[PDB]
């Protein structure tokens, strides 16, 4: 009954999350800022009925814990769901960890106590996460003492997971084996936390592989070891907790509540404690790899979307061109730009007609010839993905060599799920005399060829 766009105005894009885009919105009356997740009904299938989702939303809005994202409102229209809640500005936990100079078991214990405290509270209220991963751990604010906030508790119960690799990066490392076979309960979140803890103390995923399916095979077998040099400096109580959290049979696995009472959490959140330097280095490399694979898939996705929309907007304006002089008025360009989103679905950044008019005004200030309007309007859509790709390449290239080796390409394309023979074939066409490494432009050329260009 209540309309989302009548209450809130979209201010900035916050980024892509599970099931949808996240937008920084502001209440038009009170000035309250909020983070809004927009879920497209045509792209995301519902697992439950309308009344089951309404009942969970009503419960989720009443729950309150300092390590759980606060939900404020919920809206639904013909084609979307709008989940409105509190905005957190500290970024992803792992992006803050790689910025600091030192990281010890005290820092890892304080992180995991917060995550376990939030999970314990949500399990007492019969809510399961299922998709707990570092990307769902946000820091409340930019301060070094900020609490961790878990986002997306309870959503996996009501929305089906995306099958596209651009939406599944990192997910295979943390998923509990019982989730893969279909019988699972709240203990799956203890397993996921166990994996995160293993990565915080060693910087290496316990279940790894050269591609998504190889990771899932290791997860399904459930076997892992503490046979890496970096585990020698870690306490025995930490390894005991990980062992209890990564116990295969969920009825034998420790509960979130009992993981809080574990000796490791009690000792390290209240006796020599060195900095886990090799772990930080490995987390920094792991984070850079995941972000570059993700940036590569989103670059290819936005390039295909841009090609689709460039051609559709050209056809719309060509039909609207009454005399065929290649030119149109501002009012006509709004009509055609609105027509594009009416058929291709509403864009998260274009919440209502007023947002569409402002986007058209920004393009008209740079450039009337409708072909020029199309080019500038579509380059603005890809801007973020192109600069994210170059920035992620530069971050991955930690020695500033300007190049990425074939072994690094194999790792990146493995995480991106691009077949080995497919990317090597593309590399041969970009540079016929390739010498086992590519610069940024050659890498970008490879991605353009990997999406039909
Ligand atoms: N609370 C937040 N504050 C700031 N940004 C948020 C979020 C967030 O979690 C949401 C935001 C709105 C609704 C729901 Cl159900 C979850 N998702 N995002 C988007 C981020 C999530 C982490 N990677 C970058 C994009
Ligand atoms: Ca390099």
């Amino acid at each position: 009954t209540a309309i989302f766009s009548d209450r809130y105005k979209g201010q900035r894009v916050l980024g892509k999350g599970s099931f949808g885009e996240v937008i920084l919105c502001k209440d038009k009356i009170t000035g309250q800022e909020c983070a809004v997740k927009v879920i497209s009904k045509r792209q995301v299938k519902q697992k439950t009925d309308k009344e089951s989702l309404l009942r969970e939303v009503q419960l989720l809005k009443q729950l309150d814990h300092p390590n759980i994202m606060k939900l404020y409102e919920f809206f639904e229209d013909k084609g979307y769901f709008y989940l409105v809640g509190e905005v957190y500005t500290g970024g992803e936990l792992f992006d803050e960890i790689i910025s600091r100079k030192r990281f010890s078991e005290v820092d890892a214990a304080r992180i995991i106590r917060q995550v376990l405290s939030g999970i314990t509270y949500m399990h007492k209220n019969k809510i399961v996460h299922r998709d707990l991963k570092p990307e769902n751990l946000l820091l409340e604010s930019k301060s070094k003492d900020a609490n961790i906030r878990i986002i997306d508790f309870g959503l996996s119960t009501h929305f089906e997971a995306s099958k596209k690799m651009k939406d599944k990066i990192g997910t295979a490392y943390y998923i509990a084996p019982e989730v893969l076979h279909g019988t699972y309960d709240e203990k799956c979140d203890v397993w996921s936390t166990g994996v995160i803890l293993y990565i915080l103390l060693s910087g290496c995923p316990p279940f790894n592989g050269a591609n998504e399916y190889d990771i899932l095979k290791k997860v399904e077998k459930g076997k892992y070891t503490f046979e890496l040099p970096q585990w020698k400096k870690v306490s025995e109580s930490a390894k005991d907790l990980i062992r209890k959290m990564l116990t295969y049979v969920p009825s034998m696995r420790i509960s979130a509540r009992d993981a809080l009472d574990h000796e490791w959490i009690q000792t390290y959140t209240k006796v020599d404690v060195p900095s886990l330097d090799n772990a930080i280095l490995n987390i920094r490399q792991f984070q850079g790899t995941q972000k570059l694979a993700q940036a590569a898939l989103l670059y290819m996705g936005s390039k295909l979307t841009s090609q689709d929309e460039t051609k559709e907007l050209t056809a719309i304006f060509h039909k609207m061109d009454k005399n065929g002089d290649g030119q149109l008025d501002r009012a006509e360009l709004i009509e055609g730009y609105k027509e594009l989103m009416r058929m291709k679905g509403q864009d998260a950044s274009m919440l209502d007609a007023s947002a569409v008019e402002h986007e058209v005004d920004q393009v008209l200030d740079a450039v009337i010839e409708y072909s020029e309007f199309v080019t500038v309007a579509m380059d603005r859509k890809t801007l973020l993905s192109r600069e994210r790709l170059e920035r992620a390449f530069r971050m991955f290239d930690s020695d500033n060599s300007g190049k990425i080796s074939s072994t690094e390409l194999a790792t990146i394309f493995g995480v991106s799920d691009v077949d080995s023979e497919t990317w090597k074939s593309v590399l041969s066409e970009v540079d016929k005399n390739n010498d086992g490494e590519v610069d940024f432009d050659e890498f970008q050329q490879m991605l353009l060829k990997l999406c039909g260009n």
